[PDB]
């Protein structure tokens, strides 16, 4: 029984963590850092215990000895009778999204266009699309493919940050945290929605959750699913209803990681925390909901049903899968066995 120290990325996550801390009676406390990489370092030092990470960061964390503990699980069809916490995760679909009005724009004509990315090093926003582009062009100059982009985490003076906007005051341009207007799934989709970019690399869920009244955010309230198309690898364009036949890859779900020596303790505390503040928790929506933050995906994705046990006690490599690990390794050769910190 000790507290678990969660690592929040940026000021907005910090605020949500503080609410969680208060409601949990200090069983969970908060450490804050400006980037995901800095949070990983805090965990390695033992100054923080855990945080929830996209697959691209699990790769970084894994090389440094951190392990997956529990995974985000969202609504599913198969394995219907089984409880959420025990149900296998299905993974999400990485897609490339454009405006219907941008006619004749296909996977094969993306060169020199404007792109919107969740963040550098993330699965749907970066690793998958850039990995595919590097291959198809046979060049490590992915910094040269698009004319301008917003890829949070890149050099703020480079073309890869040209479209990023910063915070209400125009500060923190291109920072890889929610202070940057176009950061993350929602941010990259907004970058496309506002016609700042020509293409957004996000997941299939992002399109649905931010269209047809699903989001009441000022920029999203008038967005219609029909005004968007997905780019398929075969050069065609399809409606967003066809994601199962028109995606770039299937990605492993975001997951909670911790130091191996702390895994058992983190797992215990989190399972109890979700019984109190999760999907149908004792205190949600009454007092506090761990999986809500108004489409902002703070700490956890808003569409998370529960955190699920893994099973087979997988290493980070088995969790990510050989097909994804080799993809990252090859892309990493552009810009092999050691912790990068
Ligand atoms: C997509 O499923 C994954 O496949 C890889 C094989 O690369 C395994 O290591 C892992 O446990 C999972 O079953
Ligand atoms: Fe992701
Ligand atoms: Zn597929
Ligand atoms: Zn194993």
């Amino acid at each position: 029984y000790t507290r678990v120290v969660w690592c929040a990325v940026g000021p907005e996550e910090q605020k949500k963590c503080q609410q969680w801390s208060q409601q949990s009676g200090q069983n969970v406390t908060c450490a804050t850092a400006s980037t995901t990489d800095d949070c990983i370092v805090l965990v390695l030092k033992g100054e923080a215990d855990a945080l929830n990470l996209d697959g691209g960061y699990i790769y970084t964390a894994g090389k440094c000895g951190l392990v997956p503990v529990l995974a985000e699980n969202r609504k599913s069809s198969k394995h219907s009778s089984l409880d959420c916490v025990l149900r296998p995760t299905e993974g999400y679909l990485a897609v490339a999204v454009v405006k219907k009005a941008n006619e004749g724009l296909t996977w094969n004509s993306l060169k020199d266009k404007k792109s919107c990315h969740t963040a550098v090093d993330r699965t749907a926003g970066w690793n998958i699309p850039m990995g595919l582009i590097v291959n198809q062009t046979g060049s490590c100059a992915f910094d040269e493919f698009f004319s301008q982009s917003c890829a949070p985490g890149a050099d703020p003076k480079s073309r890869l940050c040209a479209l990023c906007a910063g915070d209400d005051q125009g500060l923190d341009k291109c920072v890889p945290n929610s202070k940057e207007k176009y950061y993350g799934y929602t941010g990259a989709f907004r970058c496309l929605a506002e016609d700042v970019g020509d293409v957004a690399f996000v997941k299939n869920d992002t399109v649905w959750e931010n269209t047809n009244g699903e989001s009441t955010a000022d920029w999203a309230k008038n967005l219609k699913r029909e005004d968007f198309r997905l780019l398929c690898l075969d050069g065609t364009r399809k409606p967003v209803t066809e994601a199962q036949s028109c995606h770039l890859a299937v990605a492993p779900n975001h997951a909670v990681v911790s130091r191996s020596d702390r895994a058992a303790h983190v797992e215990q505390v989190l399972l109890h925390q979700q019984a109190l503040f999760g999907k149908n928790g004792k205190n949600c929506p009454d007092k506090f909901c761990l999986f809500k933050s108004e489409t902002k995906n703070l700490l956890f994705n808003d569409n998370t049903e529960c955190l699920a046990k893994l099973g087979g006690r997988p290493t980070y490599e088995e969790y990510l899968g050989t097909e994804y690990v080799t993809a990252i390794a090859n892309l990493k050769k552009c810009s092999l066995e050691a912790c990068a910190f």
